[PDB]
């Protein structure tokens, strides 16, 4: 539930803002290969994201992992086809529509409506 601008954004904010913590961490120093991004908001769908990576491929990240490799690692460097992964971006850990309480849907919108505390839903 870290929201950022947009789904273009995230990714190039998740490297920038890695990089602003240490510098040369790409692959010039560590081999930053992964792709794992994730985003939970209410149905409106607030198009923005989170992004992450880790420094061994195959390891553990919060997020949905899609790449994984040194393709995953010029995605750190920022060397990306954003128009690729987002027109064929996984609604796995994408944001969920609710329904005006016709439907069931799973606990509330993010985490910050109480999680597992509330049944909140989206009429409109």
């Amino acid at each position: 539930m870290t929201m950022y601008a947009t789904l273009e954004e995230a990714i190039d904010a998740a490297r920038e803002e890695f990089l602003a913590d240490n510098p040369g961490i790409d692959a010039e120093d560590a081999n930053v290969q992964q792709f794992n991004a994730q985003k939970y908001v209410l149905q409106d769908g607030d198009i923005m994201w989170q992004v992450e990576f880790f420094a061994d491929e195959g390891e553990e990240g919060e997020c949905l992992p899609m790449l994984s490799g040194e393709a995953a690692q010029s995605v750190f460097d920022g060397d990306y086809d954003e128009i690729e992964i987002r027109q064929e971006w996984q609604e796995e850990n994408t944001l969920h529509e609710w329904d005006e309480g016709e439907f069931q849907l799973e606990p509330p919108l993010d985490t910050e409506e109480g999680r597992a505390a509330a049944d909140e839903w989206d009429e409109r």
